[PDB]
């Protein structure tokens, strides 16, 4: 008998198929069977009716390293039917490192003395011992070894140090890690050369995991951030996964068309991969880059004058009578919202084919950027049900069949009978992103239950109280 019959619905697989009328049976953590399971016995048998029943959705890309000890319910995301995170994205991974104090933007995932696992396993352990509700597979970040290692960081690594950097990412992958990510964009990983990145990362092969990455740059010298990364892939010989693709600055506007090209030819030759999220405005800490501060930019915290937070930036420098640009290391460390995207570039990067779905969420932030709680149902309700760029199935595989087969979790991401019972229960025509630039909070509509590993999450828009995350392997 199963526990749970969920019964009346419409279930979208994750196989990119249009949903079909089906009942989805749960055993323990498992999905027992899909179709017409009126003769099987349940213990209960939930009438979805006029819902979809589709695999939990998988964030590619987020920054829950730390969030996922911290708050455990982790409800930014399971409010909107995330059952799995990738975390220690672009270069940021909370383990391995001991530190007070760790250069930006480490410190978008400290709450404050948060660095204090040595060893990558050390994290893990933590998360196991005391899982959160949802399942976490969890990358290396490069910056974060740098920071480890380096005394100096404003320069390439030596010899010795890229030794003692590989052996540390050798031992997360074998205790296990999925990756490892690289985010030369920033302070504590400018200076590194792509020679120091490949030597680091050459245990990805041994260990068989991905190579993730935000782009050296991300405007005038993206075609160059590429061929980097296309480079890198080729020497380790293992996939490649572009994050958070976009084309910043006007300058660049309208650009993805090349980029789109470029990575669409570079996929028939090796493994490339990438995500995106659904929106004009990036976010991450406070830099002074003249590209990030030309358009309209937020304050979504800040240590030196905590009242800054909410903030416009131009009307702060204005007053502090200097440009966006010359008022930035006076105000760090800080975070902020950079709206410096182009709407047509971000929806022909979601509707490109292989883009899968990644929210970026800084849940620490006081006054975060909204895709830390819209972004699923943003992408399944607004731009698939209300802008139709492409069929809800395809929506829905784009957060879950396709990245868990890029990301390698196995039994996952798929409505199928011997599959993990990750699962969401969400109304197709209800379902939307309530978080706003103005309201960054607001828990999504139309999302009615979440399970993770068969237990659910989400019942009656609140936290059940069931850990039943797991840490995953690839
Ligand atoms: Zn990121
Ligand atoms: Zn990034």
């Amino acid at each position: 008998p199963f526990d749970y019959i969920l019964s009346g619905g419409t279930v979208i697989d994750g196989t990119n198929a249009p949903g079909r009328l089906a009942d989805v049976g749960v055993r323990g953590d498992r999905i027992a069977a899909v179709g017409d399971l009126s003769a099987s016995s349940a213990r209960r048998r939930i009438d979805v009716a006029g819902k979809v029943v589709s695999p939990g959705f998988i964030d590619s890309h987020t920054h829950d390293d730390n969030y996922l000890l911290k708050h455990r319910d982790m409800t930014p995301k399971i409010s909107q039917g995330v059952t799995t995170v990738v975390t220690g994205n672009c270069g940021i991974s909370l383990a391995p490192l001991a530190h007070a104090n760790p250069p930006a933007p480490l410190d978008l995932l400290d709450e404050g003395g948060s660095f204090r696992f040595a060893r990558f396993s050390d994290y893990l352990e933590a998360l196991r011992a005391a899982p959160p509700a949802v399942n976490a597979a969890c990358m290396v970040g490069h910056s974060t070894l740098r920071a480890a290692v380096m005394p100096d960081l404003r320069r390439e690594a030596t010899a010795d140090e890229i030794q003692a950097m590989q052996a540390l990412a050798d031992d997360a992958l074998a205790s296990g890690a999925i990756g490892i990510s690289t985010g030369a964009f920033y302070p504590p990983a400018a200076h590194a050369s792509t020679e120091e990145i490949i030597e680091v990362c050459r245990p990805l092969i041994t260990h068989g995991g991905v190579y993730a990455t935000h782009m050296r740059d991300e405007g005038e010298h993206i075609v160059q951030a590429l061929e980097e990364t296309f480079r890198i892939g080729r020497e380790l010989d293992v996939p490649v996964v572009i994050s958070h693709h976009k084309v910043m600055g006007k300058l660049n506007f309208g650009r993805s068309k090349e980029t789109l090209a470029l990575i669409e030819a570079a996929m028939a030759s090796q493994d490339v991969s990438l995500d995106a999220y659904p929106y004009v405005a990036g976010s991450t800490m406070l830099k002074q880059d003249r590209v990030l501060l030309a358009g309209r930019t937020l304050i979504t915290w800040c240590k030196p004058y905590p009242e800054l937070s909410g903030r416009d930036l131009e009307e702060i420098a204005a007053e502090r009578g200097k440009s966006k640009y010359d008022v930035v290391p006076e105000l760090q460390p800080a975070g902020a919202i950079y709206f410096m995207m182009d709407e047509p570039d971000v929806q022909r990067i979601l509707a490109f084919g292989p883009t899968m779905i990644g929210s970026a969420g800084l849940p620490h932030d006081e006054r975060p950027h909204p895709r830390l709680w819209g972004t699923f149902p943003r992408v399944l309700g607004h731009y698939s049900r209300d802008l139709g760029l492409f069929p809800l199935e395809t929506a829905v595989w784009k957060m879950t069949g396709l990245t868990a087969a890029k990301f390698g979790l196995a039994e996952r991401g798929q409505v199928q009978p011997g599959y993990y019972a990750d699962l969401v229960v969400f109304d197709p025509a209800t379902v939307a992103d309530s978080a706003t630039f103005e309201h960054p909070t607001e828990r999504a509509a139309g999302i009615h239950s979440v399970y993770v590993n068969g237990a659910a999450v989400w019942e009656d828009q609140s936290f059940t109280g069931q850990h039943a995350g797991r840490v995953l392997n690839r």
